[PDB]
């Protein structure tokens, strides 16, 4: 009796530890940052490069020119283009969002965020959305370390007093602009529509387990998002609210 | 001539309410047959020697976490995760969307097997497309976890007295609005009533389905704390119903 | 010459009775209700069915599921679908708006409206637009017998005191809701917009000759639309008014 | 040389009477009413029909069912459809806006307006836009004769008092609904640019030379639009003012 | 090397006379009015015709039915169409904007504007945009002679006291109207967008060299745009004024 | 287990020299074309057909100023003699429309690459430009520098000029650029000025910050054409147009 078989599941076990284990396996994953690190190191070593240096060039390039390496070269000085040509060759770079195992510039920045966050304060005016632009919209100084997507990798939701949530929201504000600026068509659309563009990939970076929760606290403090007592920059709270307003 | 009179004579033809209603119940819209789904799962699972019951649980979790499109979900998944899914698709002949009444989908598994699905929900609310914490804010109280899937509808008896069922439906609808918007982002700009048009027919079909009995539904609702033994709703439900009514109209 | 020839038509006979006869024959006709009755009975008899019963089943089906018989089965129980399959085969049922000959479920409701009006009163909650929905919109209890397109076939525009036109307006109130549901595209159109949707088919329904004016009065009375004095239900006027307010 | 040849044209004649004779032959013409009359009678006579009766049917059909003959038959009674079928074959009827030598139903109503206007009174309640409706739009009673685009061909603009203009504007009122009903697209759009929809063609009809100025006056009088003294009915002004309003 | 060779061009000659000859060669040319005149005369003569009359007819036709001859015929009287058919054949007529060497009705009006301006007074109510309309818009009497694109060819921008530019502007006012009406789409667009439609072609006609500055003066006076003193009619200023407002200077 | 968490975390302390980063940004920056290649291709390409390539350059430039950047398109409405010339030039130099690769010659590129001639030509033909000088004079309310009237000027600007004279220059140029852009792009006609500027900024910027011409090489041209007297001495008409621009820009 089928009805009865189905009802029987009311008393079937629902072990939370098991369920959650399943959730981790099953969850949305653009890529595994762990692999990216591995692949970089190996591939660079294998061609005897100063790979750490290479990661740094790749990141800047990504922040300055996006995620499309071949296209990029089309409109770059011959000199830069030569440099870029090597990375693509060595690290087997690709564009957009290929498989778990593929390196892209965007991935490099996400994986290696601790640098990325540093680099950002250096080149903000050279960014596709400038630090000054963010400032107007922000209505304050918008933290430069937040001005890339990879920042989400550093966010801890489980911070007390809803600080993680605030961070994400303050980050969201940039994200909207970045996507619009990245993708022109989005500009017609409403802010809630745009958010949908990045919520899943961003949320996944936030909940990924590559970095420890303690690792995040340290980074956040180090780059000045939080003071040593876990208190956020006042600028953050402000922005989060604007983001909330723009979407709900 | 004759033909006009024949048609006129239908005024006197019998129209018994009980009989018609039986016709309606047969003719009524059905997405799939839950009974079949149970049958096919257990059979297919047996056929390959699986712990088919465990597989149901895995399927529900996947569905709650990743939705109803198993081939797509695989690209953005871990290799180990993707390997499991591949097995499940194979064993159960899983499809996307809304096919024939004989076809298994993840969403159909959650629906047929809701007694588990309501329980699973308590434990993974933070990993849902719309979180519980989010639902609480929209609710302004603690939104019941068990209601956080479209699956819940299958467990609602509209004929509960004092209008209690309609209240549940309205409370569920509140979740349904967020879920629809998240799942389909075009709807983010729509008015709440437009959004409801999206799910009302399917949900109503689920509520009036005859797979679970009225008495069965009472037993579940009480069990998961939706109602007490007096069939009296949790206080949050009224609250949620009230917001929904306000949103959509009513 | 040719000019004089044309001018001569000023004096050509324009007999009103003859013109009108042409208008009746030339008039827009969706289908021939008579043929439907003949076909149903004849097709049903041919396979030794209880054709009268089949008609009732077809109507009930039409009210519940619409006019697209192949599609309905795709979302129907095995048992119902079996019944439907038999009806499609017997009566050669077709979907939509075919030739004047072809049978459709809608045509059966229309041809056999005297049953249809009776049945509505018993299944209003199972309709695409429910009775309660109509009640809200009306501000009163909307008459169940009027919740189908086929009701137009029962209206006599020539009722005294303009009662007929009023019924049509009151019917129009249901008709708008129904159309929206049948065609979601219309949900974003103006009511006058929507209204043009059904106007020709409905008028042809109201003006078709299949039923006598005398037949209609009798039907309208029997089902409680009018009293023997030919006085409309008080409620109808309110509904007619709202519809008018809607379309301008 | 060439520059001078062109400059010479400064002195070349530009005789107004000749220029306007040219304009009038070059002007936009929807079709030739004369031809339609001839083709109808001649084609009808060949097949031995009472061609005059046929004209009456064509007009009626046109009034009731519009201008696409093959289309109408889909939604018509069996007897009616048979009749239409004969007419299409006999008169070689076509839809839309074809060549100069092509009969359509609209063209019949147009070539034979003197009848058409008489018919209109008897069947106002079967028109796409009805009399009672058009009369509710006018607090007076709209003239039945005016409810077809066909009536334009019967109007003389160069009447005295601008009465012609008044008539055209009064037609414009009906013309608006009709145009609506006949097709949106519009139905929602603004008068202002609906009117753009007909004007040209209405105006060509209005200035066609098939009928004489006397003929027009004679008709307008005959049908109660005007008195023998050429005075327009009282009703018209509401509609015209009512029209130019919108 | 390459940077320096580029720097050298600073001292390469830029003879003004040479530059300008090049500019003339390179400038926007729809057609050459000289060719149109020659071909009309030649083709008509070849066929034993009163080509001058034919020009007159072509112009009237253009003013009235536009620039699509085969298209025109389909909604014309048999008598009129017969004429047009004849015309097309003799002069090898075409629609739209073909080669420099090709005759169009629009081009005949252009080459022969001296007739065209006279003709306009006689047939204004028959135009796509009538005179009375122009008046409604201009809140004045809009000069008939100016109610065609052909008018551009007769403007001299070098009139002192900026009369020509003013003249250009008053014409523009008509031009927007002609343009909207001629072309259905543009109605939605703002005027300035509309101007872009006709600015290049009109400019080329304004700066064309078929006619002498002196010729133009004579023409403009003959038809009453200007007085013996080169003073424009009072109306012109008003219209241009409106036009710049509509266009935003 | 090579410990990737730790390898990544180490980047926290890895160097981030603003200066090295910025060099990188510079070799990475967007570059539509290399002006040096253009010159080479022309000189080489012309010679290969034994043409007076320099002459060709001047001719190509005049053509650019008068007619824009679409060579096949242009010939449609041109005199036969002119169109004949254009054909050889297209053919000889293999000219292309729009914005192709680094190694492709376009009219706009010749004008940019050979700006020293261009600024000269501009004086002789200012009334034949898509926006004439007098108009610029009107909008400016001063005499507006003819040499300034092309997008290619931007290649002559040194932002790294004392007293922000360089940024000033850009702004005075911007005054031209808006009118130029409108006319080139009609739909821009409605839009707000500030909206327009967005249209050319990156391109104009790239022009100003390119390394093809030396700072000294820029300086000589500026004096040489009279943007500056021998004293690094701006002209005042600049400031006039400047600001005037910065104004409209908001």
């Amino acid at each position: 009796n089928y009805r009865t078989i189905a009802l029987a599941f009311l008393d079937e076990s629902a072990d939370s530890t098991t369920i959650n284990a399943w959730v981790n396996e099953f969850a949305y994953q653009g890529f595994d940052p762990k692999r990216i690190v591995q692949l970089v190191k190996e591939r660079g070593t294998a061609k005897g490069r100063d790979w750490k240096k290479d990661v740094k060039m790749m990141i800047v390039l990504n922040l300055v020119r996006g995620n499309k390496p071949e296209s990029m070269m089309k409109k770059m000085s011959e000199k830069g283009a030569a440099i870029v040509t090597q990375l693509i060759s060595t690290y087997q770079l690709k564009e957009g969002n290929p498989g778990r195992d593929t390196i892209t510039l965007s991935r490099v920045s996400a994986a290696f965020v601790p640098w990325t966050v540093q680099a950002l304060k250096t080149l903000s005016e050279s960014l596709p959305v400038t630090g000054t632009t963010m400032d107007s919209i922000a209505g304050t100084t918008y933290p430069r370390c937040m001005m890339h997507p990879s920042f989400a990798g550093i966010i801890d939701l489980e911070l007390p007093n809803n600080t993680g949530a605030m961070l994400a929201d303050a980050h969201g504000l940039f994200m909207l602009e970045f996507s619009k600026t990245i993708n022109p068509s989005l500009r017609t659309k409403q802010p809630n529509e745009i958010a949908a563009t990045f919520e899943k990939p961003n949320m996944a970076a936030m909940t990924g387990r590559f970095f420890t929760r303690d690792d995040k606290k340290k980074l956040l403090i180090a780059i000045g998002v939080l003071n040593e007592d876990l208190v956020p920059n006042p600028a953050i709270e402000k922005c989060a609210e604007k983001y909330k307003a723009k979407v709900g």
